[PDB]
């Protein structure tokens, strides 16, 4: 059922700007993503590692925290003043949402921050304060083939995409890009704070979960130097999906999976979506270029894995089933169906995934 | 002499949109912008040529407008509602500035526009309203191995830099990188709307000029294509400066000039600033990889040479000379001095540029 | 045996591929896939045929488009050192017991003194010397594509037994630089040069005489991306077959796509130096799923089934031989096949399915 | 004073394959060819460093030895079979040169060698037997952003191009590429065995010294990142010229210089030449796009500076005066000119570099 518009005041959220994850293994993680992937290390101690891009100056982008179950614990977005935190505290008071304000942070090289259980079942995190740290944007003597240079958004399963969608719009977030058949029904949606294609996005699905977090590169040739390392470390196996182009936000993009299988997007070159009539795009869901452009296969595991996440009592938050229908099923499941060009029977595929 | 803040809110603005530069020969800057760097043509006829980017949706980046006098007759910045244009419009006449209102546009494309001749003598544009076109952004059966994708900034000359920056700044511009001494004297700021290193730049200099119209590209790559291109078309003549690192920004770039000297980057790959702390970078000018990261030498006709702008009547702004010290006298002049290493003799310059080379 | 013994008689001096002739169906089809999709250069046109070259070549052309009834190679050529070559070459073919047609005047337009042969393997080739010169291309930069195909790279032949090819092209002088075997001793494929890269010509193992593909190369791999992104916005990513990757033998990025015929074109660039003639000889296992897509992502079964027809010296279709060895696909995607990512290790291993 | 073509046949050469430097200080050179550029170890002690490329499987592609004074101390060439050295050692004993062979080589990783002070004052190295090694091709979990590849060839100066030349040719290297003038003189000339533009190259001046060494990368922007990883090593006075497109060769480059001076190029995407009427490209000397095809001007140091060269006992090998006319001097001279389009005034520069500067 619809969420309400607030009478409150919505936060001046800047972008997204940290996730929080529970890994099993620090040691494991660490190793995934300082060693293959090479994000920089800004503090870490026996129970948790921060992680930042190559071009960041807040303190972190990536905090992993040793748990008993692997999960999202936190996302964050930062707003654009103290005085915004308050201002998400008392429009999520209003929505009747759980949460938690500390004035010295949850997280090392946060300040004031206020975590909340959204109307969707995620933990958000709201933020001004933040530890300033060396921006290592011209530490070209660090730089890595695969470097990684910003943490660019977040992406959520979620059961009812519209409900979801107009939620983040009170929010503040605007819609970019969508995915929808003409029954009515909506697969995904894509929507930002900061002049690119997305902050968050919602993937139609058993949720919440968290779908992935994605880290940008300068270039095309950093995400195939990242496969090329995968294969050097004959970790290719942990090669998901990719490389590939985008239709929706039209990204060079990859996705692999860290040891706790959280699900880790590499992307770059998006365009900009800072005016406030950007032309929405939407997508037929059964448009074999919406998702790979080239039309390559999207693998089942893509559609049906993703991380659990947690309320703010470090508890798993139960899943609730999606009703509405499966871009899965629609598109590769046993009856699904999908095309290359509208109405051409040729390059359309019946009951099967592209290319044989 | 320094600028008031006004009582009247700011408008909100967005970004740099397009400018309207005047050129001499339509067919010549045609071929320069269209057939030579790809733009995209959204609408010409006998008098004006208006391109795009391979990633806009606003009508135009660039309008080319036939005149007697090749100079910059508007920079134009769009504004986040049509409510900003009338408050733009107060702003400016509280600043004591000229202006001139027109309800169905200056150019094609766009609408309700206000002009206004700005305290640094500048013809500044801002508008909402604007005809929305085919976005060309998965067009790649268009796309050229040296594609324009995005309008990035712009670049002003201007005498002094404190009294525009803060005027910039009021105006809701922050200052993201600049170039000092110890002396107590700015060469030149950078300033942002957009979450990039800039919308609008400020270099030191007699003004007001016009420095430059900045496009950017996907990769470094497609720069080093439009270098390859025009010494192929033999027109490395052309070929201003670069291509190389910027030391302020981070970005990759290319200086090249048009048919009139208008002078045109080509840019990629700065970073992130749409945090309101965002670190502001102080250079100082001595710094020899400040401009060129690598320590190429800045040719003097980057320093000296830049467009004329018109005021609303169309008639040329007169020059007021800079009286602060000159970038191009401290660093690679006569008495003129750069480092390396700061500190450090070795690689330091005296009395010429950098790589082996003196002003001709 | 059924071996082909090697002649007394002097093996011609070859230099590198230098062209393909393709027969195809519909010329104005052909042209706009060759020419305005791929930017390669016309060297001359008329009613019946189409002569293209490649960015930095020199020689008359790299592809010769003839207008026919059946799609099928009609001639794969190779380059030798000296006009006196060429009747090394007959004399050679003669001593094998092959058919063979000498043209003075050459068989295609910009091309001089030629042999084309009927060769053991079934396969039309030709050598010649006497090329017309064409304007080099290279620093046309005014001209060059987003997606510029800059060389001829090479050829991959189908045939039944990889062994029994192999050791007649090794007595013909090239090298064999990569292959593809089992423990068993079963050949699938095998990689051969004249020029100093990975190959000029290749065998893979399967039903023959038929032309697997013809293949170019780019600069960079950004030009790869940008076919695949060029074949989306045309709307024909359905010609997309496999890729965009990374190669295990050969290490080059790679694509490959199929034109209005199906003749399958690979789009190739950066393997390695192979002049040295002690150069390492590289054997993969057929089971590692990185030999292939280096990634480990999963040959589809149409590339290792589907490939063109190629004629006899009277234009006529040449009977194909079934091969009797075991099948790559088989033991590796078939109900009874399997892969690895790490040898001996059955997580990231696949078994009667392909990978991913 | 020409060179006679031998009797004896020319050993087959297959492609340049290493070349030994003496440096001062090991450590020092180590860090920079280590650690800034990332070349792989194969040996090392106390007074050697070997070090190859990330493709090569032969033991080095360059050897640091210390020594009291900084040269070239080999340039090695790898022939085509064993029997192939004693073809070389029968040749240059015809030609009158000092020969030294030694049977288990002259340094770790070469079996087999002979060494000749060649009639250019060069000393060659030419071997077959070699330590194979790991081929790092696809060790991408060691790939830097700026990876060296393969070694793609040297570059001498000598006094006489043409002298030089003709000799290069009868030992097998074809020309690909040369740089005269109206009057026919010639001030350089590139030549090759492997199906390159080049193994090496004759720069006309005072000689014999050893102009570069030059490595390859797969792409362009990984000479883009050396530029920047010097930068941000604050080392940049070590870039000397670059980068740019070469209009000879047509390849990407970058020079750099070692800690003893001896100039280091980075290289990329040259063309097939392996066909044996491969055409010859002449360009003349005031074409501006010859060695940048951008137009860029060339440093006078590039022109000036080289490495001194040994001769087989270790000592510094004379220099002999160029007396024909220098390219520095018809070019960017006070007295030079170069132009942009043959035949055109606009675009030309006369009594100084391109874009602006005179020389330092
Ligand atoms: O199938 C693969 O991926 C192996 C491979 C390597 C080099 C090639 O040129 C080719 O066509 C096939
Ligand atoms: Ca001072
Ligand atoms: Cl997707
Ligand atoms: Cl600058
Ligand atoms: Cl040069
Ligand atoms: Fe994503
Ligand atoms: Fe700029
Ligand atoms: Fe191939
Ligand atoms: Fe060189």
């Amino acid at each position: 059922n619809e969420i309400p518009k607030p009478v409150a005041p919505a936060p001046d959220i800047l972008r997204c700007a940290y996730a929080e994850l529970v890994v099993t293994d620090l040691a494991k993680s660490r190793n995934f993503y300082v060693d293959v992937l090479g994000l920089h290390v800004s503090y870490e101690d026996e129970n948790q590692i921060y992680l930042r891009s190559f071009e960041e100056f807040i303190h972190h982008n990536l905090v992993l925290t040793k748990g008993p179950v692997a999960a999202l614990k936190a996302m964050a977005f930062r707003v654009r003043t103290p005085e915004d935190v308050d201002k998400a505290e008392a429009y999520y008071q209003e929505l009747g949402c759980r949460t938690e304000r500390r004035k010295d942070g949850f997280v090392k090289g946060i300040g004031d921050a206020l975590r909340v259980e959204d109307p969707l079942g995620f933990p958000y995190e709201f933020f001004f304060e933040t530890t300033h740290v060396e921006r290592l944007h011209m530490r070209y003597d660090l730089y890595s083939a695969g470097e990684l240079v910003r943490l660019d958004h977040f992406n959520q399963v979620t059961p009812d995409v519209p409900r979801g969608r107009k939620y983040l719009e009170d929010l503040g977030f605007r819609v970019t890009e969508d995915i929808q058949d003409d029954e009515g029904t909506t697969y995904a949606a894509w929507m930002h704070r900061k002049g690119t294609v997305h902050d968050t996005a919602l993937t139609g699905g058993n949720g919440p979960r968290l779908h992935h977090v994605a880290f940008s590169t300068h270039e095309k040739h950093n995400i195939i130097q990242i496969c090329d390392k995968m294969g050097a470390l004959r970790i290719s196996d942990r090669i998901e999906r990719g490389p590939g182009r985008h239709g929706v936000s039209n990204a060079f993009y990859l996705y692999i999976l860290d040891p706790d299988n959280h699900r880790i997007e590499i992307y770059t070159q998006d365009y900009y979506t800072g005016d406030p009539d950007n032309p929405t795009i939407t997508w037929n869901v059964h448009d074999n270029q919406r998702r790979d452009w080239w039309g390559n296969p999207v693998v089942p595991s893509w559609y049906t894995e993703a991380s659990k996440v947690l309320d703010l009592d470090g508890n798993v938050q139960e899943i609730i089933e999606r009703t509405d229908d499966s871009e899965l099923e629609v598109t590769i499941g046993a009856d699904g169906f999908s095309f290359t060009r509208a109405g051409d029977e040729d390059g359309s595929y019946h009951g099967q995934a592209s290319k044989g």
